[PDB]
C-alpha cells in the first residue's frame, strides 16, 4: 500500500526561510509547496531565540500550497520545524537568524494612564481593566519597527498591536484582563528600548 | 521689665545630649521661673541650615514647652534667648539619628482616582490633589515625613497621615505653576528616588 502522503516531496522557499538573515521587528512570510506530497496536515512550529514557542500563521492557498507568516520581534536564532502528515520535510528544522536594525537605545518612551503622563515609568502595580497607553518616539532610531510582546500570567506571549503613526512614533494600547504578573517587552529593530522590559503586577 | 537670661534652664527629650530619633516629633521644657520677665525666642536650624518651625507653648507658670519635628538626620542647632540674651548652654547642638531602612519603602501615587504605581511626575496639574502613599511595612522603626519646596522658594512641611498599618499618606495640591521638589524621608533618610522633581502646569 502506498502512503497517503510523502513529506520528502514538500518544498519550502521564501523570505521567511532566508538562511542569510532576516530583519528583526518586521513580519515575514514563506511558502510551502505540498502539491506533490499527497494528503496530510501541515504543521509549523517556531522556537524563538529565548526558547519560547512563537505563533506560526498558516494560510491555505487552496491549491496544495500554503503561506506561513511570523513576527521575529527579537533578534537571534529562530528554529522552524515543518512537518507534513507528521513527518519532517526536507531541510527542516530551518535555522533563521533575525538581525538587529537601527538603534533601539535612541528610542524615547512615555507612559500614560487615564490621561496622566508618567514619563518612562510603569508599575510595579497596574489595575485590571485599566488601559495603559505607551508611546515610543523612534525618530532617532533609524531602520526598524517597534514591537510589543506581553508575557501573561498564564504563560502566553501576546503580540500587541503597535500603531505606526509614521511620525517616527508608535502607540501601544494594553489592558491587563486578569490578575497576576505581566512582562511588557518593547523592542525596536529586535532589541529592548531603554526601560524595557516593564515588570508589572495586575491587581484589583 | 527686668530679666536675667543666665537663670533660664532648658532640658528635655528635644535637647537630649545623647541623640534623638529622626522622624519623630519631640519636645523640651524651658524653665524661666527665676529669670524675671522677658520674651522667649527659639530658633532652630536643621542639618541643611534651613529654619525649622519651633512651636512654643507658654504654660502660664514661668515655664514653656517647645516642640519640633526633626525630619532629617544630622545636627540641629537650637538657639534660645530670653529678653534677647542667649541662655546658658545655647546654642544646643542635637544629633538626630536615622532609624529603620528607608530603602525598603514603596511608593504608590494616586491622582484623579487612578493608581499610577511608583510614578510621580514629571508633570502635575495645578489644583489637582496628588496622594502619595508610602508603604513602610518592611522599613522597621521610623515615620514618613515630607517637605515641599515651592517655586517661590518656600519650604512647606506637609503633614503626613499615619494609617497605623505600616503605610502613610501624603496629600498635596500645587496651587501655582512652576517647579516643585517633593522630599520624602523615612526615619530621617530619603526613600528611593527622593527628592522628587515635578512641574506644575495648567
Amino acid at each position: 500500500p502506498l502512503p497517503a502522503h510523502d513529506a520528502s516531496k514538500v518544498r519550502a522557499s521564501g523570505p521567511g526561510l532566508n538562511a542569510s538573515g532576516i530583519p528583526a521587528s518586521l513580519p515575514v512570510e514563506f511558502t510551502i509547496d505540498a502539491r506533490d506530497a499527497g494528503e496530510g496536515l501541515l504543521t509549523v512550529q517556531i522556537l524563538d531565540p529565548e526558547g519560547k514557542p512563537k505563533k506560526a500563521n498558516i494560510r491555505d492557498n487552496g491549491d496544495g500550497t500554503y503561506t506561513v507568516s511570523y513576527l521575529p520581534d527579537m533578534s537571534g536564532r529562530y528554529t522552524i520545524t515543518i512537518k507534513y502528515g507528521g513527518d519532517e520535510i526536507p531541510y527542516s528544522p530551518f535555522r533563521i537568524h533575525a538581525l538587529p536594525t537601527g538603534d533601539a537605545s535612541k528610542c524615547l518612551v512615555t507612559v500614560s494612564i487615564g490621561g496622566h503622563g508618567l514619563g518612562a515609568c510603569l508599575g510595579p502595580r497596574i489595575q485590571i481593566g485599566q488601559e495603559t497607553v505607551i508611546t515610543v518616539d523612534a525618530k532617532a532610531a533609524g531602520e526598524g519597527k517597534v514591537t510589543c510582546t506581553v508575557s501573561t500570567p498564564d504563560g502566553a506571549e501576546l503580540d500587541v498591536d503597535v500603531v505606526e503613526n509614521h511620525d517616527g512614533t508608535f502607540d501601544i494600547y494594553y489592558t491587563a484582563p486578569e490578575p497576576g504578573k505581566y512582562v511588557i517587552t518593547i523592542r525596536f529593530g529586535g532589541e529592548h528600548i531603554p526601560n524595557s522590559p516593564f515588570h508589572v503586577l495586575a491587581t484589583e
